[PDB]
């Protein structure tokens, strides 16, 4: 199970890193 | 155009950040039990 | 509880590749004008 | 431009192996 979490929360942390990047190409357009 | 592309990123990042909660939930909830 | 997480999860993967699709499509659209 | 569409091909790229993590632990939930 830690593996997993850690896993999740590795996935969660790049999907944040993800939204911001979409924000910046959105506002750059 | 562009503005079509700009809106259907705006909807894409917060399907996005939607995506990320319901995964922190499951987390939460498969370390409990 | 688990049969729940992991039907979420199978939701989860099909909305995310259904935004990487979107998003390829979006990085077409803008290379050609 | 260039700098746009291969941010998002660095993005959609990581996607896909977000979703096969994803399809990786749906498996080994299913136990």
């Amino acid at each position: 199970m830690k593996q997993i979490e850690d896993k999740l929360e590795e996935i969660l942390s790049k999907g944040h890193h993800i939204c911001n990047e979409l924000a910046r190409i959105k506002k750059l357009l």
